[PDB]
């Protein structure tokens, strides 16, 4: 016999509630900006204007009773806990003596991490990119990175998620030193040095929190109020669309890793491990964590640092303390977690790791066969190629013989099927082995026809610098060119060569490439026949399957060719 409440929407933060709680509008130390709650704190004002206010309230969710308190006037707030998240039906009555008085029903939000609150996302893919059916038990991963929003422009929502298996969250970054991250340039030290203020050193922390959960994406049905946005809310959505997709954050890097050489005490690994598995219970739309040590003994970004004696044995001892942690969280959840690490494949960076041991407790290895030449010197070569090129100098594929000084080889060349053979000289098991593709290529420029060796073979030419370009054309940084951009502006609809470039293939070596004669730029990626290659090879020597990087640089035509390759695999 109390009025009926009426809830005060906008007093009561419109019904957005939250077990993590996230600093929208600031940019400071990860662990003042991300706190996960057991239980919500749940707010909500209402008035009772005309006639009498009783004397006891009572809030209910979808018919249940979940708060009481005290109503002492014509303006109430209702402070309460409630620890699952999702969308209820909220009532609040109003009791006096004689009988109680029951609100109309309204919306009330409960965000929680794993997405429970949220609608499956509503995709806004390239059409380029097909429909296929190919066994879901073959690895199709790729890489997604945080910092592709801006300039790039591809977002969750652009994601050809039902062509996945596995997205990789390029990249998880780890407090303390990062003199690595510093000689890149831009803001990347700076918001990292922010991330971790008050901050341990050893401990994981969101890189770049506005592109991670405070960005609002209107494609998502983001608005002012909403707990959780930016790419992260999206994955969460991705996830209610895609029940199966393992999305798995990456740790690391190639600029990101000066801290794993610290690695070498357990002090550092416990304190590592303890903040990846606090991580994993705030962040739940994420189904494990995955290594990219960019590498153990050295050879890396970190030219100073690098241990070939003793990072070895912490890597494998940093994958068994890691197994040990996520079998803790799937006994307390329920849930499958993987375990997961992206590596070099150069002899030199193998030799340093006993994988056969480590990967025991590992659900697969990412074979980064890329990057095995670059405009970070003026030697042309595949950056991606399967095989050994038709440019190597005899006993140069398998390391027995000796270079144009005389000097003799240190090791087998830098190729995908050289690598992948020393892995399962090792022990690896071939099914826990994912190849690599390339979705973006290398080159440089002046390899200009009096440099060559063979008149056929731009490989054989010598170099002036790195490919330059502009962001128009899928140059981002000097050296480097998405493959939607050799696509667009090198290769034209036909394969056939535009704008002064020519194609040409090594089949040999399985790798394509785009030579312009008069400026000498030369670029090596990977195309539809080198991954139709790659595919056929996974499928013969029975690896888990292909993964790329990265998602962004890909018009559909990489992808396309990982599915069919796998397919066609003869
Ligand atoms: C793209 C996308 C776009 C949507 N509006 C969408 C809406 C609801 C559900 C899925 C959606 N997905 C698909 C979700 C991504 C999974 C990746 C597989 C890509 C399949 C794209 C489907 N596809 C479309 C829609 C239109 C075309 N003319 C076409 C032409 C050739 C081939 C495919 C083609
Ligand atoms: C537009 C905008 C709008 C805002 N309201 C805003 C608010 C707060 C902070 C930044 C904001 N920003 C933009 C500021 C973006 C920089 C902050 C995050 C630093 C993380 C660095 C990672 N990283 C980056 C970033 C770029 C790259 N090419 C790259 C290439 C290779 C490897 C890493 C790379
Ligand atoms: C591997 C490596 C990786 C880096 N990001 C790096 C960055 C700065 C300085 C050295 C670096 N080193 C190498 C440190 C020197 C020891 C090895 C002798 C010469 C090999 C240099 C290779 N190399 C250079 C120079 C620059 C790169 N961007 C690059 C990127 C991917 C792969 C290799 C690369």
């Amino acid at each position: 016999a109390p009025t009926a409440p009426s809830i005060d929407m906008y007093g009561s933060n419109n019904l957005q509630f939250s077990k993590i709680e996230l600093a929208m509008e600031t940019t400071s130390g990860y662990n003042d900006m991300v706190k996960y709650h057991e239980l919500a704190k749940i707010k909500v004002k209402f008035n009772q204007w005309s006639g009498t206010s009783g004397d006891t309230y009572n809030v209910y969710f979808d018919g249940v009773k979940v708060a009481t308190g005290a109503i002492t006037g014509s303006q109430t707030t209702a402070s309460f806990e409630y620890g699952q998240g999702g969308l209820y039906q909220m009532e609040i009555e109003a009791c006096d003596a004689t009988g109680c008085s029951k609100s109309a029903p309204v919306e009330i939000t409960i965000a929680d991490t794993d997405g429970s609150h949220l609608k499956p996302l509503t995709m806004n893919v390239d059409p380029n990119n097909k429909s296929y059916n190919t066994d879901p038990s073959i690895v199709m991963g790729t890489y997604f990175v945080e910092w592709g929003i801006y300039g790039r422009d591809y977002t969750v929502d652009n994601m050809p998620v039902d062509n996945l298996t596995h997205i990789l969250y390029g990249f998880i970054p780890i407090c303390g030193p990062n003199e690595s991250v510093k000689s890149v340039g831009g803001n990347s030290f700076n918001a990292l040095q922010t991330a971790c203020r008050g901050v341990n050193d050893y401990e994981v922390v969101i890189h770049d929190p506005w592109a991670a959960y405070q960005k609002s994406f209107p494609q998502a049905g983001h608005e002012y109020s909403t707990p959780i946005k930016g790419n992260y809310a999206m994955l969460m959505a991705l996830k209610q669309r895609n029940p199966d997709l393992k999305i798995i954050p990456s740790i690391g890097g190639g600029t990101l890793s000066d801290p794993f050489y610290d690695f070498v005490d357990k002090k550092n690994r416990d304190t590592f491990v303890a903040s990846v598995k606090k991580f994993l219970k705030t962040w739940k739309f994420y189904d494990g964590v995955d290594i990219d040590w960019e590498f153990p003994g050295g050879g890396g970004a970190a030219a100073d640092k690098g241990d070939p004696v003793n990072d070895g044995p912490a890597y494998i001892a940093l994958m068994r303390e890691l197994r040990v942690m996520l079998d803790e969280l799937e006994a307390e959840t329920g849930r499958t977690y993987e375990l997961t690490s992206a590596i070099g494949v150069g002899y030199d960076k193998i030799e340093d790791v006993d994988y056969a041991d480590a990967v025991q407790y590992m659900d697969y290895i990412f074979a980064m066969t890329y990057d095995f030449y670059g405009g970070w010197n003026n030697v042309p070569g595949h950056q991606t190629a399967l095989y050994c090129g038709s440019f190597m100098r005899p006993g140069q594929c398998d390391g027995g013989g000796v270079d144009e000084n005389g000097e003799p080889y240190k090791g087998p060349a830098y190729t995908a099927d050289n690598g992948i053979q020393l892995l399962l000289a090792q022990g690896v098991p071939a099914n826990k082995l994912v190849l690599g593709t390339a979705m973006y290529g290398r080159g440089w420029e002046g390899v200009t026809p009096d440099t060559l060796t063979d008149p056929n073979d731009p490989m054989t030419g010598t170099a002036t610098g790195k490919l330059k370009g502009s962001t128009a054309q899928g140059v981002w940084e000097d050296g480097v060119i998405d493959y939607k951009g050799i696509k667009s502006f090198m290769l034209g609809a036909n394969n056939t060569g535009i704008n002064g470039f020519e194609y040409g293939y090594d089949a040999q070596a399985e790798a394509p490439w785009v030579w312009n004669r008069s400026t000498g730029e030369l670029i090596t990626f990977d195309d539809h026949r080198s991954v139709l290659a790659k595919g056929n090879y996974a499928k013969s020597l029975g690896l888990a399957g292909l993964f790329s990087w990265e998602i962004d640089a890909d018009n559909g035509d990489i992808l396309n060719a990982m599915h069919e390759g796998m397919a066609g695999g003869v």
